[PDB]
């Protein structure tokens, strides 16, 4: 699940819901830039 974290605006104090793109939600794999 994708958290609303700290932002300049908001829909209200409560979490709510977070709107985002289609796709999965795994945990970030070690990786290497």
């Amino acid at each position: 699940y994708r958290q609303s974290s700290a932002t300049s605006s908001f829909g209200g104090l409560g979490g709510g819901s977070v709107r985002f793109g289609p796709g999965v939600a795994f945990r970030a794999p070690e990786i290497h830039g």
